[PDB]
């Protein structure tokens, strides 16, 4: 089968070693039960990571046959920018958007780490995602897409493993019993997946709808909800060239990673982009999360403001429709499937290519901001004798036949009982 | 024809008398040129109107054959609530929404005032909307829908009228010359259309993209962008029953108008809901506006938060798609056309009927707020042994055939040149 | 768990007893291994069934604790008519449509037979659908929807069962060994699922794309592809009232089942509606089928012809879009889920309610037919001074601003390299 | 203004000279009233045209300053093939499709003839389309797109012209009075627009819904409805390479025009593709037409059959949705607008690029045909141990949570009155 239920003794197993008790304990346990574990750590520019080079060394200290750090920042930012160009975000609440940052991280991580293992002749994969979430399926799909011969082994789902190593306490004691003066970190009231595009918090106390953003200590921005933290209003300019974010506050960057890093700083000072979403997981059961994505939010606002001053209505409607559909595919782990690529490619080529301009905003607290200026050499919006009042009288008169058709429909609907009353005496009323 | 180009001497002409120089001068001029003008004023609960009863009297003072005040508040709020239940809002920028408040006002005004004229045997209609905007067409459609025999006469578009009465100065002098000690009001740097659902500001200085919300003096809320205005954080609860907004902060209301009035007060203290949009008019040319809708925004946020904890993904996707399409139809003046009614009715019956619950928010400045609690007897979201790890391994394995199909597609796309590279070595790349 | 992997000894198990070796052998085997089997047979008006009453008796002869015949014809036809009103058909090839007849049969069968078992205190269900198709999942969903406590047991998927009773030969010998002078029928080169709405043929030799409709012996119509079968051209009239098919050739019926039965006869004489489709199963793997649905096809053609003479473009576009989406949900076994009901209800209320009229056709062979007449008291199509040439000049002139915007876009696209050339010298060309 | 209401005396006016009384009489009349008329005739490979070179000569005989024949066949076929690749056809009745052949002809004609006039310094355009149809607006848009300075003058809409030259009789007498022994052709009971892609018949007697295809003498195919015309069954193979039609019956062609010409012959022998549609014109009023497009129909059927054996469900759903939307844009004259190009480009790149294969059909009469074989090196359909019965049990079990959610919804809908009954006792029933 594709998924190995129990430890493949004697075989090389590649595991996404993010570091931390779960992956650390798994390395020792696998190495202990007879498997040859290889560690691969993705450099995703995590806002809460300050020493990536130390991670592969810890894997080696714990028995890894070999350990590698795969830099995925360039690809992550490129896909994040593509997501921005396509408005590929489907989970919204009252307009506030989740920027699908974890889904983007998985697309890049799942393909690059598996490709890297491919290089080292490692054909068995394993990551710590649970059998209850979306990530296990995202990694599964991206991995198999990259390596047709891939097999999956998740010690965390192996009954043998769980029997021995139940929870965090058993695992930390396991580290100690294995000869390592291990000291487990302080446990938060929620779990977090983070990368340069965003941080997603959920589980534990965030599973209760009565818990709010107040129990969260943001890692990409400030506590804007705390009236005691001072946040001075700030002006920022975002400029695009053919849809590509090239300048922030008039400054260009040597690469897009530095640009995103700066967009994150600007947005973070204000807590821009944070939202609270209840969403539908791939397995059709709901999950609740609190999300951060300051840089993505900043670019999203500027990009759409320009879009509204540049494209026609049919094109904007298609951008919203295709973007929402693509956002869902991205969330499902299908970002590289034909149905996704066709929408992504289309929006990048025909919509984003014309987004050249600059937007000036004043950021205050959280999602409270104002648009101060909008400029573009491609605007179709023009403050300024192409048509006359009489031309409009003609255009209005052309509507008469269809208006009559609708009036007759309203009469018909009232007749068959659908409407309480038509437009004859006022506002049509749908029978209740 | 339907549209009378020149004054119908001797005939009864009904005009939407909002009050103000344009309609006042038109009454005198029409009465002067030989027409019999009738005034109809819609009570829309305008936030900037404090004495509706005075308006019909001014029409009578100016020569109106008769003057009437048509109360449209109940219908306006009912349609506004329907819009909320359907998420019928299509103009969004970075998520910030325009709540189509003027379009909703026109649907109710255009049908009720024309129906009222019908009662008085008046079959000629006229309002002050320009030949350049959307309103002239909204009124046109709603009027004809209600009265098949309606004819339209807009003195403001009559060459004879414009020759004599050019601008505001000529008109005010006309009032004086006609024997009225008329005193024209202070002129703002933008025009405004307002009603109990919202206020829409545009034209004049707002036509420049360098002008911002800063030149606007909000009439439904506070200047949250001015750091000197104090705005204490405030907790608010919004509760729905089968999709109907019934309680704010635990209090119920004798009618929906009082509810909306209170939603407006709560939202207004914070400036909730204000946005700046560049949009596409019906005639396919762009327009820029700054909008207020505090109560609508408040209900919208609570309604969608509940929706996310109650409906499945396909149903939510259909709510967003149908709502955006309906929003556009609403904006086009087709709110009562079959293609709109079918979407509106559908969302009200199958989506809104299940929205029973309460949302607790903390409002701060503008659109900066936090969700504090979400409850519903209908939640499908549940913080809490229906499926096992092995059940998921099966579900994941069922994806294999299609994943292979996609891998082959990626190879094919790379072959025909579409992709630089497939997933074989990492992240697929669309050829640039 | 929900699905019992092995025989629930001692328990009452309800099985969909269509009759035939598979269900017959299963009854004996289950009764033999210690289970108490109950038989439920759905009367679906199968075109190839001539003696339904005989089936429950055979179940009793084979050991059934009890046997029942559940009449599902009325419900089947009602859902088929709803499908017609909604154009709920998504699998089309060059326009030729699959009328989702098996999916409709499952929705009705899965709910009614399980509800019937409910009555007899039977809470374990089992049908002969394979683990490779769509039916196992349709029955699963409809059954659980009707009975929350339902458990599923499919002897045909029980390793114990397969070990003993492999194929048809082992089973027929099993019948003999169990004391029944059993004689298995003639085996066809494909399998068939049939009901009053249609017959679906697939599997066996139909799995090869080189096999065609020529290997099929149609059970609802004639072999129109065989030039030797004579098929006289025939005129037929189909009349609807508020979307309901009420008359065929000027004759009304005592009930809708008789109407569908007659629609089947008319269509069958010609082989109307037959198609060959390669489709995507729920598990994302393709399947090939040859389908019959003479009556459904007849009503579909008349219904849509009327629709085109009655509804406006936006409404027709929504009918096609919603119908295709609903067709897919129907095929997935989600015909009663909220996302389906909302589309179905909407189309029935606002689109079908106005479909009152009569269409006259001449049927010849297969899908070769001609429309001879179309009438409706609700037509908006009228062969017959509402607008003048000058009104149109105005309407055309109003397009100028946007045309300029598009011309500029074409220049822009040519500039960034998207287009080889704009419209400047002729036909714009997308860079290859 | 853009549209000149009366003859521009002294100016060069370019007119689409198809030949025939209307354009011939207009040339003399314009040349007579003081204008300098230039003739441009599009070679569209009309099935009913046998001598294109003779047309410019007749224009010269009638006074044209100059006359040119612009060959548009290559471009017409290229756009027709693009339409096929995108399924850009929106008017369907019971599945039978209108292949938007006139709209495709206008896109190519309107741009190329205007571009040609551009070359000769002619900036005033005029064609014979009426102020009541779609063509006047298609030509208007395509012309202005190609030439920003274009002005339009249609003598047929000039009151002066109509006063003098009313109908066909007045015009033929005008030709005679102008010194030409003119002999007008036999008048048919309908009008026709034809090109190499198709022929569209409408107006006159076809305006009555009681007239049928029987009054039409097809110009691209045979009278398949006439039982006396013999039509031998015929086998045909259609093969594509990366979505491009390259071979018919195993033979390749020196160019696509020859390919389409042959596709037309094959389809024509059978009358394949003919349909009768009632549709919605751009001005929102219905029109009835009878259409021919034998070659387009042939390619459409083969193309879609391959599509169904090659692409996944999401991709096929997007092909149908985008194609229908694009078909409408094509019909509206917006084939080169951004909202159209984005859908067209997308379908060509991601869907059509993979359509490599061959389909074998047997054509009989009209749209009665059978699929005999389907082959493709890219099929994802495979008649032939990737997943086990137990894998499916897991996949089915994962549906439980959502099924419960739907069951609860059905209970809720029954409670609020929407449903008569839920699934508890059988088939859910929507309250009537
Ligand atoms: N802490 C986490 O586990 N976050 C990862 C998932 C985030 C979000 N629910 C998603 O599926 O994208
Ligand atoms: N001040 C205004 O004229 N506002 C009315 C129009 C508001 C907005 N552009 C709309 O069309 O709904
Ligand atoms: N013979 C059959 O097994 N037919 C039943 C399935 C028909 C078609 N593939 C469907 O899923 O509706
Ligand atoms: N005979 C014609 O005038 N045909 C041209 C129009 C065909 C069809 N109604 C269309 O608009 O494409
Ligand atoms: N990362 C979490 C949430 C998710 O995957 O959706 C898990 O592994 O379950
Ligand atoms: N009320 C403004 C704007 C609009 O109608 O769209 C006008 O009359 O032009
Ligand atoms: N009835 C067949 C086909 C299907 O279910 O889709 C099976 O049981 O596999
Ligand atoms: N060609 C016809 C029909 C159409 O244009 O739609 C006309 O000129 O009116």
């Amino acid at each position: 089968t594709t998924i190995l239920k129990h430890l493949p003794v004697g075989q090389r197993i590649g595991i996404a070693f993010s570091g931390g008790l779960d992956t650390s304990a798994a390395l020792l346990w696998m190495r202990q039960k007879g498997a040859v574990p290889y560690a691969y750590t993705a450099n995703l520019g995590q806002p809460d990571e300050e020493d990536y080079d130390a991670i592969p060394r810890r894997a080696m200290e714990y028995g890894a046959e070999n350990a590698r750090l795969i830099d995925c920042r360039k690809q992550l930012v490129a896909e994040g920018i593509a997501a921005i160009q396509c408005g590929a975000f489907h989970n919204t609440t009252g307009g506030l958007t989740y920027f699908n940052t974890t889904p983007l991280g998985r697309a890049v991580t799942g393909t690059m780490l598996v490709a890297a293992m491919k290089e080292d002749g490692v054909n068995i994969w394993g990551d710590g995602s649970t059998y209850k979430g979306n990530d296990i399926e995202r990694f599964y799909r991206y991995g198999l897409l990259t390596n047709a011969e891939l097999q999956i082994y998740k010690p965390w789902l192996d009954t043998d493993f769980i029997d021995e190593l139940g929870g965090r306490h058993e695992m930390s004691e396991f580290m100690i019993a294995c000869g390592f003066d291990y000291k487990m970190s302080v446990e938060k009231a929620y779990s977090t997946d983070s990368n340069m595009l965003g941080a997603t918090h959920e589980a534990k106390d965030l599973e209760y709808l009565n818990s709010s953003v107040k129990i969260v200590n943001p890692i990409m921005g400030v506590k804007f909800w705390d009236e005691s933290v001072k946040i001075p209003a700030e002006e920022v300019t975002v400029r695009f060239e053919q849809g590509h974010p090239v300048a922030l506050n008039g400054k260009t960057f040597s690469d897009d990673v530095e640009m995103m890093l700066e967009a994150n700083r600007i947005g973070g000072r204000h807590g821009l982009g944070m939202s609270d979403q209840i969403e539908n997981r791939i397995i059709e059961a709901k999950s609740r999360g609190i999300y951060e994505a300051p840089g993505m939010a900043l670019l999203h606002i500027a990009y759409e403001r320009l879009l509204t001053g540049i494209h026609n209505e049919d094109t904007i409607e298609q951008y919203h429709a295709h973007g929402r559909q693509l956002g869902r595919l991205l969330y499902q782990g299908r970002w590289f499937d034909s149905q996704a690529l066709m929408l992504r490619d289309s929006l990048q080529r025909w919509v984003a290519s014309q987004i050249t301009g600059e937007v000036t905003l004043e950021l205050r607290r959280g999602n409270d901001y104002s648009i101060l200026n909008t400029v573009s050499e491609n605007l179709t919006y023009k403050p300024e004798s192409v048509f006359s009042p009489d031309d409009r009288i003609g255009q209005l008169t052309m509507r008469n036949l269809d208006i009559t058709d609708t009036r007759e429909k309203l009469f018909g609907y009232a007749k068959t009982g659908l409407l309480s009353s038509s437009a004859a005496s006022g506002v049509p009323q749908v029978e209740n």
